[PDB]
């Protein structure tokens, strides 16, 4: 189920946070939080968005631009690869994964 | 064990008073960090299915910071979900007003 869902999911996490503001106002970060839960909410997996979540009040989000949340998204997805023992990507691999869109 | 009985009355307490104190005419960081508090006060709660409860009650009603008593309702109605979810008495809002009528200094 996830093996096809997952990899889309993620694809909307990391645009999202490549689209954001390089000089977000508040309004924006506050509505990039929201987006958050609601990413979360919408998450067809149990077990994913309750991991999602105790990453989410343990890791809070960093928007003061664009790459800041990037890294974010990034981290948090390293994070899921590690725990399902999946490619740990280094931040050079990131990027030239997303070199198109960023 | 968790002894719910007990440490619950405290946290609801945490929670409305936050609501209550809340601006009448907040700033967008106001809201943001009013979002911060609340992912902050599910994690500390004493109980992992108290956890997951008020998280997927989170996600599936946002929550409604235009101003104080907006938050409160917002409380009100976690609450509520709380107390139904355990067969507990739902109460009214005017009753909820009743019972923290002396912060509500609007
Ligand atoms: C928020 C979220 C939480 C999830 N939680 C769980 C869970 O707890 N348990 C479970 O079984 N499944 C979970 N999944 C699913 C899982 O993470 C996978 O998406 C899935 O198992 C399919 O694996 P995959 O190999 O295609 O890679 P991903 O779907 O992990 O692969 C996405 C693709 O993105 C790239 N990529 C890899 N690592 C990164 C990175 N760090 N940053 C940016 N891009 C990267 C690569 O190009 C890769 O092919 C979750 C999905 C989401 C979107
Ligand atoms: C987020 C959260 C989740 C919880 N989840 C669980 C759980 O999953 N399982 C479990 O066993 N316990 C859970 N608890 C505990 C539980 O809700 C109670 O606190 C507890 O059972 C004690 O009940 P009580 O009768 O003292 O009243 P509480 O519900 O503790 O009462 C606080 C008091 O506030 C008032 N009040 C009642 N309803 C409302 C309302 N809607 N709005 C404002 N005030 C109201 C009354 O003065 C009342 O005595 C949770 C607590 C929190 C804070």
């Amino acid at each position: 189920h996830m093996l096809h869902w997952g990899p889309k999911y993620w694809r909307s996490l990391h645009l999202y946070a490549i689209f954001f503001s390089d000089a977000p106002s508040w309004k924006e970060k506050y509505e990039a939080i929201q987006w958050i839960l609601n990413f979360i909410e919408s998450l067809p997996c149990t077990r994913c968005q309750h991991h999602a979540f105790s990453y989410l009040t343990k890791n809070p989000l960093t928007l003061n631009n664009s790459e800041d949340f990037q890294y974010w998204t990034f981290a948090f997805h390293n994070n899921v690869n590690n725990r399902l023992n999946k490619k740990i990507i280094s931040w050079s691999e990131y990027k030239n994964i997303y070199e198109q869109s960023i």
